[PDB]
DNA sequence: CTCTCCCT
């Protein structure tokens, strides 16, 4: 036990913090209250019979509009201002199969539609179901669902199937995504919604009576989402005779999803793309000729298959196979000399080169722009180069898009993220690495780490179709077929590599109690190891007590879309009156920072930040302070060049702000805010108080703590309270400085790659940690009394002291208690202002003098 | 001294 700081409180404070405690300790409805235990009180077939009665309205049909659309439906087939499409719709593949897909919907509660990229099944199985029921005469009561993974996906879908229906978005066809609707007609209708909103929607619907067909699309990507849908359907479908439900799928792995839901119906639809010819690293160099210069394992698997192709190449080129280098990107001359290659031969096309991320993108595009090689000098002219990464500007642009000046050829040098994310439509070549970057978790370090790997056969198959969407194309693959048949077949399902804490809690709504015979049940069961560290999480943040069971807290948290530990933080804002901070600090950690990482302009885009970061220490205040100024921007009408003086991403920041104002008006439904408007001054009244910010931010961030021993840009000795050294991320304001006021840091994500990384993080003060975290106790281990939190970090701390914070943690707790069961704004002058005023008071004396 | 990427 090596002691801190000294964390005591002088006299004058202490007295002031007692009057205030026991002011409010001297004092004497609720609907959610009664919510919460009505919940708790019922059992499941209880619940079921409930949310029936609740959700009745599509019990309820209109014979009137019934016959109505059916009329006009009837007659509007007869122009030919809708029938040029119902024949260029009849042109795709999935229209062959209607009434086959009809006729095996009503013989069958789950059916499968397995189709390549082209088929028509997104577009065409909504409206040949819906098309069906208005001409049955059934019109009203239909409404279908049809899930997406991606925003951009059901906004362009649904735009498109409303093209294809001569309506504007907003009648038949309607989509909903966060924070955007365009909502369809109540009734004979189709919306396309991105998988949390309707995870989201079951919380109010947990049997999905509001809908009578559900289409789960892109199943195949394994995304959490929708294998906890599929999970969820194998509980309500019982409930639910009239649900119909249609799986979607590409060709990959299918047979997966047949055999979870018995063995259903499955259709296969063909595809509509060009052909695409593969190449290997074999077929490669031997059309490039390329010479390489400047464990084993590899050995043992490239000779066997040295030996089996001896005769179908030259020796020269099946000796570049065995070296490893020859493979992935680890020789990006080797991946310029193929660029090279494909602009001298070969038809007009763009070069889509997929590599695993930022920093050989980098290489490969300052190769391309400043060229080692008279080869790459000739070609440098005729070349538009366009690197192609989420942290960069490129997607936000259409250049990339549209197709190339004349004379000039088109190379996008890209990460996974123009495999289905992005797309781009003139692509006839695509230079495949067979690598990519991936999240995996150590479930045994509790270190997770980001490291480059060989994509699966899935990913190739998907990259290849990229080149065939204009005429057939080319993919050359720079791996050999022998390191193909190495390759998994799909990557690693998302809900093995998850944290499972705001699952776990969102499951309790669904009145889901046990997570561990919930979650065995999916297709791919996650570790039971990860699923009590996920409720070990959630009990130390108190969202369950000691049994397991749901507190009136962990009712609010599981209600707020966000993670439960920035839920936490987001309503001690409001407690705490510093709403529209904390509010920037959850939406960023919750989605992504608005800060562009152009290529050269690093060490300028450091140097942005620094500035934004205004000496706070913060990378959440850093945010908070970079969306004051751009909200000060458009105020200004200066908004465009702000954003490019600073590499800002407009379109990020705007959807900050909507989550802001999203997260400011469900607090306030909850009953605990006064205004809706984050930016509402009573619900602000200490958002410039930096100390007390901190403190919220820990709060949230907590318990994951970092201590710092260091002096010297500068070099960090720094560990989290688990022992392990960590580091500043390169990209955190904090990274290299020196002359911290306070050792002690709260970060949101730890995360291994050259080195363990704190990705973000704010210093705190030990007297916020104390206050608001756990493990905290007082006594003497030298001569020297203490006080320590998490019984990790001991700081000198007088008795008079200890005690006064000991009993402001009491009447904290049981504040916070009745402020999860009774939700009210704390009225200013009341009783319960009186324990803020004193937790403000203490905490004011760590403000930077 | 570094950045696979979806989503309520």
């Amino acid at each position: 036990i090596r002691l801190g700081c000294n964390v005591s409180a002088p006299s004058g404070v202490l007295e002031r913090v007692k009057e205030l405690m026991e002011d409010y300790s001297r004092a004497p409805d609720a609907k959610f209250q009664q919510q919460f235990r009505h919940l708790l009180s019922v059992n499941f077939e209880e619940f079921v019979a409930e949310t029936k009665e609740r959700n009745a309205d599509l019990d309820w049909v209109n014979p009137k509009l019934d016959e109505r659309l059916q009329l006009e439906l009837g007659q509007r087939q007869l122009e030919e201002n809708a029938k040029k499409r119902l024949e260029a719709r009849k042109k795709l593949p999935t229209m062959k199969y209607a009434d086959d897909i009809i006729q095996a919907v009503r013989e069958n509660q789950v059916i499968l539609i397995v189709g390549s990229t082209g088929c028509g099944k997104t577009t065409q199985v909504p409206q040949i179901l819906l098309d069906d029921a208005i001409s049955r005469g059934c019109a009203s009561s239909c409404r279908i669902i049809c899930t997406q993974p991606r925003r951009i996906s059901a906004i362009a879908i649904a735009e498109w199937v409303s093209y294809e229906r001569c309506e504007s978005l907003g009648n038949s066809v309607g989509y909903q995504i966060r924070l955007e609707s365009r909502k369809a007609r109540e009734r004979a209708s189709i919306t396309y919604c991105t998988t949390g909103v309707l995870l989201q929607q079951l919380q109010s619907d947990p049997l999905m009576h509001n809908l009578s067909v559900l289409i789960l699309d892109e199943i195949h990507e394994r995304s959490v989402e929708t294998d906890l849908l599929m999970g969820l359907l194998k509980v309500i479908l019982p409930h639910r005779p009239d649900l119909k439900v249609i799986l979607m799928s590409a060709t990959v792995r299918e047979q997966d999803f047949c055999d979870y839901f018995n063995n259903c119906p499955m259709f296969r639809i063909e595809g509509v793309m060009f052909p695409v010819k593969m190449l290997y690293l074999e077929d490669v160099l031997s059309k490039t000729n390329y010479e390489f210069q400047k464990r084993m394992k590899h050995e043992a698997m490239i000779e066997p298959y040295l030996r089996r192709i001896r005769n179908s190449y030259d020796s020269r080129v099946l000796d570049k196979l065995r070296l490893p280098e020859s493979e992935g990107c680890e020789d990006i001359d080797f991946i310029a000399d193929l660029v090279y290659y494909i602009c001298e031969n070969e038809p007009e096309g763009a070069i889509l080169v997929f590599l695993p991320g930022y920093d050989k993108i980098s290489q490969l595009y300052n190769i391309l722009d400043k060229p080692k090689t008279s080869k790459g000098q000739r070609w440098r002219d005729h070349m538009a180069v366009f690197p192609l990464h989420s942290l960069m500007q490129s997607g936000e642009q259409q250049a990339v898009f549209r197709r190339p000046p004349a004379g000039q050829r088109k190379v996008i040098i890209s990460t996974i993220i123009a495999e289905t994310s992005v797309t781009i439509d003139d692509v006839v070549y695509v230079i495949n690495s067979g690598r990519t970057k991936a999240t995996n978790y150590d479930i045994e370090t509790n270190i997770q780490s980001l490291d480059e790997v060989w994509v699966t056969k899935a990913n190739t198959q998907q990259r290849r179709g990229r080149a065939g969407r204009v005429r057939p194309g080319i993919c050359y693959n720079l791996f050999s077929r022998a390191r193909e048949d190495r390759m998994d077949d799909i990557p690693t399902p998302e809900i093995l590599r998850s944290k499972l804490e705001s699952i776990i809690l969102s499951l309790k709504l669904l009145h889901i109690d046990d997570p561990y015979r919930f979650l065995q049940t999916l297709i791919n069961a996650p570790n039971p190891e990860a699923i009590k560290m996920g409720v070990e999480l959630l009990k130390r943040i108190e969202a369950l007590d000691q049994t397991g069971t749901l507190t009136p807290l962990g009712m609010h948290l599981a209600k707020l879309p966000i993670d439960p530990q920035m839920g936490k933080m987001i309503l001690m804002s409001a407690l705490f009156c510093c709403l529209d901070p904390i509010t920037s600090a959850a939406a960023a950690l919750s989605f992504k920072s608005p800060f562009y990482s152009p290529l050269g302009k690093e060490s300028r885009v450091d140097e942005i930040k620094r500035r934004m970061a205004r000496n706070m220490r913060s990378d959440h205040l850093m945010v908070h302070n970079t969306i004051i100024a751009y909200r000060d921007s458009r105020y200004s009408h200066a908004e465009r060049d702000f954003c490019y003086k600073n590499f800002l991403s407009s379109m990020t920041l705007q959807q900050l702000e909507r989550m802001k104002n999203q997260f400011s008006e469900l607090l306030y439904n909850y009953k605990f805010l006064a205004s809706s408007n984050c930016k509402d001054a009573a619900s602000n009244k200490n958002s410039e108080k930096i100390p007390l910010l901190r403190a919220i931010i820990g709060a949230g961030l907590y318990p994951n703590m970092a201590h710092l021993r260091k002096s010297r840009r500068a070099i960090h000795t720094m560990a989290t309270d688990d022992g392990r050294r960590v580091n500043f991320h390169p990209s955190s304001v904090n990274s290299g400085e020196s002359g911290f006021d306070s050792a002690y840091f709260v970060y949101f994500q730890r995360q291994k790659s050259t080195d363990l990384f704190l990705l973000d993080s704010t210093m705190v003060f030990p007297m916020a940690l104390i206050i608001f975290g756990d493990g905290v106790e007082a006594g003497v281990t030298q001569n020297t009394p203490y006080l320590c939190v998490a019984k990790t970090y001991y700081f000198k701390c007088n008795r008079e002291t200890a005690d006064v914070v000991i009993q402001l943690r009491s009447n904290l707790e049981k504040l916070l208690l009745k402020k999860a069961l009774y939700p009210a704004p704390i009225e200013e002058n009341g009783y319960e202002k009186q324990l803020i005023k004193a937790i403000e008071l203490l905490l004011s004396l760590d403000e930077r003098l």
